[PDB]
C-alpha cells in the first residue's frame, strides 16, 4: 500500500533515477507492464524491485487482448496474480486489442464483457478496461466509442482507466465523438485510474471537473528524469487545484 496522487511509468533506462527516489512523496506510484516484468533479467528485476521497496506500483498490462477472439492466456494471467500479490497491488487494467474495424455492437459488449468477467474471477479483484485509440471504425457499429465503453464496463462491473490522449486522438482521426461529449458521458463513477501525455492537458482539466473523486494519474509518455518529474509535479498540482476547490477525495488503490 497505498497508490494515490501521481505517478510515473518504470523504464529501465530510468532506473537510475527511480532508484535515487528517497520516498514515493513526488513519485508516487509508477507503472509496469507484465509483459515487461516478465521477461525482465535477474539484475533489471533487482532494480525495479529495489525501486518497488520505496514506489508502489500499478499493473497495467499490454497483451490480454479482452475484446479479442483467442482464447485468454492463462500463463499471462498467472503472472499477473503474481505480481498483484508480490507487490501487493489489487488492480489491474489492459486494454481490448493487441487491420479490421473495432465494431461497437451488442455482441461485441457481450463478448467483451463476459471476458472480463473471467479475468476478474481469475485473478478475484476488479479490473479497469483502458480506452484506446483505434484505426478504422466499423459500418456496423450500433453505438459509439463512449457508449461501447460504458457498455462493457457496466455489463462486466469493472472500472474505467481513463486515458485522456486516446479521447483526442479518436476525435481527429474520425470526427465521431467531441471529446468534451466523451468525459460528459462517461461513467466517471468509475474511472479509478487516469493516462495522460495543449489541447489535451485541458481535457485533464474538464475531466478534473467532472469525476466524484480523484484518482491515480501516470504521465505516460524519451527526455531526461528530472523533466520528467517536473512534468508529474505539474499533474500533482493539478489535482490538488481540483481536490482543493471541488472538496474531493483523493482515490487510494
Ligand atoms: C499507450 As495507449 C494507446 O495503450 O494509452
Ligand atoms: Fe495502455
Ligand atoms: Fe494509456
Amino acid at each position: 500500500g497505498m497508490r494515490q496522487g501521481a505517478g510515473l511509468g518504470y523504464r529501465r533506462d530510468l532506473a537510475e533515477g527511480f532508484l535515487q527516489l528517497r520516498n514515493n512523496d513526488r513519485i508516487q506510484f509508477m507503472e509496469i507492464a507484465p509483459e515487461n516484468w516478465i521477461k525482465m533479467g535477474g539484475f533489471a528485476r533487482y532494480q525495479f524491485d529495489k525501486v518497488a521497496e520505496k514506489i508502489p506500483i500499478l499493473i497495467h498490462g499490454l497483451s490480454l487482448s479482452l475484446g479479442g477472439q483467442a482464447p485468454l492466456d492463462k500463463e499471462l494471467l498467472s503472472s499477473i496474480k503474481a505480481m498483484i500479490k508480490q507487490y501487493n497491488t489489487p488492480f489491474f487494467s489492459d486494454h481490448l486489442s493487441f487491420l479490421l474495424p473495432m465494431p461497437f455492437t451488442d455482441e461485441a459488449v457481450k463478448h467483451t464483457a463476459a471476458r472480463i468477467r473471467e479475468v476478474q474471477d481469475f485473478l478475484e479483484i476488479q479490473i479497469s478496461v483502458e480506452n484506446t485509440s483505434y484505426y478504422l471504425h466499423s459500418e456496423t457499429s450500433t453505438m459509439n466509442e463512449v457508449e461501447f465503453l460504458n457498455a462493457i464496463v457496466q455489463e462486466a462491473n469493472c472500472g474505467i482507466h481513463l486515458d485522456v490522449n486516446n479521447i483526442y486522438v479518436n476525435a481527429v482521426n474520425h470526427g465521431l465523438l467531441d471529446p468534451h461529449v466523451f468525459i460528459d458521458n462517461v461513467d466517471l463513477k468509475r474511472v479509478n485510474y487516469i493516462h495522460i501525455a495543449g489541447t489535451v492537458w485541458d481535457l485533464l482539466e474538464y475531466t478534473y471537473a467532472r469525476l466524484s473523486h480523484m484518482p491515480p494519474t501516470l504521465l505516460e509518455r524519451f527526455p531526461p528524469f528530472e523533466k520528467l518529474c517536473k512534468e508529474v509535479d505539474i499533474i500533482h498540482q493539478l489535482q490538488q487545484k481540483y481536490v482543493k476547490k471541488r472538496g474531493l477525495s483523493w482515490l487510494k488503490i
